[PDB]
């Protein structure tokens, strides 16, 4: 499923993700743009076979359980297929663990290279929230 922007941010907003550990909406539709281009089903091959999930391209090496990432922890407690739903809770669910997990919304190199220190604001314009 390809969402569209508002229609994200609002899913996004309903999940708790508004300035979740000080990181306003914006950062996340942002992330997610730039991740996936808000595609839920986007998978991305890493040349160390792990694979990356869904609209926050989600890790299999520590957060996700795939069945074949050697090396493998399942931090979110989930297998990573459940990352390429429509429905978003597993992703945000997870996203939260990560975003705490030390490096801050670092932990998603799109969002690093693509949207930390803009106007974020940008990514919610438009919409009703």
């Amino acid at each position: 499923k390809v969402f569209g922007r508002c229609e994200l941010a609002a899913a996004m907003k309903r999940h708790g993700l508004d300035n979740y550990r000080g990181y306003s909406l914006g950062n996340w539709v942002c992330a997610a743009k730039f991740e996936s281009n808000f595609n839920s089903q986007a998978t991305n091959r890493n040349t160390d076979g792990s694979t990356d999930y869904g609209v926050l391209q989600i890790n299999s090496r520590w957060w996700c359980n795939d069945g074949k990432t050697p090396g493998s922890r399942n931090l979110c407690n989930i297998p990573c297929s459940a990352l390429l739903s429509s429905d978003i809770t597993a992703t945000v669910n997870c996203a939260k663990k990560i975003v705490s997990d030390g490096n801050g919304m670092n932990a998603w190199v799109a969002w690093r290279n693509r949207c930390k220190g803009t106007d974020v604001q940008a990514w919610i314009r438009g919409c009703r929230l």
